[PDB]
Formats: structure tokens, sequence, C-alpha cells
DNA sequence: CACAAATCCATTGACAAAAGAAGGCTAAAAGGGCATATTCCTTTTGAATTGTCCATATAGA
């Protein structure tokens, strides 16, 4: 929900396509960058997960 | 019992190692930005309290 409030802070329909296709990349950035984030008790960093 | 010499404690001085810092670097850590469409999760025993009827006493009809 904090990353859909950060999609609606910068939703734009002039270009014209559906909310749920553009709100879904800021909600997926928010979950993976929270499980990342929190989710090891000893925290290891965004691009280490990744790796 | 005084005078002559070897043996101690102190500064000069320089010299090398060592550490505290500082800069220059580079690995790394943290932001930010993504636009075809995504729409509601997976064993008993006893005591004490709380919510449920029962006795009953009283007040109107």
């Amino acid at each position: 929900n904090i990353g859909l409030m950060k999609a609606v802070d910068k939703f734009e329909y002039r270009r014209g396509y559906k909310f749920s296709t553009y709100a879904t990349w800021w909600i997926r950035q928010a979950i993976t960058r929270s499980i990342a984030d929190q989710a090891r008790t000893i925290r290891i960093p965004v691009h280490m997960i990744e790796t």
C-alpha cells in the first residue's frame, strides 16, 4: 500500500494506460525492496540479495 | 692519611622505526524509475467468569 500511494502520487492518465498496469510496477518494487531490506535478521544490502 | 688512576651516572646527537593522519581510491551501499493487463489469505480436571434460565417477591389490575 505504501508503494501504491507512491504510484497514485505519480499516475499519469494523459498517456492513457489503465491504472493497474502502472501501479503494478510500483507495488512489486515496494514489496521486493521491503523483503530484501527487512527479512533477514542480519540484513544484507539490496544489491547482494539480487546477486 | 694524601695523591694518582679505573669505574660508575648524566647530556649531544644523530638515526631508525612507528604511529596518527590525510588524501586518493575503489568497492559497495542506497536511491530512483520503470505505462497491453494482474483485483478477498490457508487431554483431561478443575476453577472462575460469563451468559442463561428459575424462584420468587412484590406491584398493579
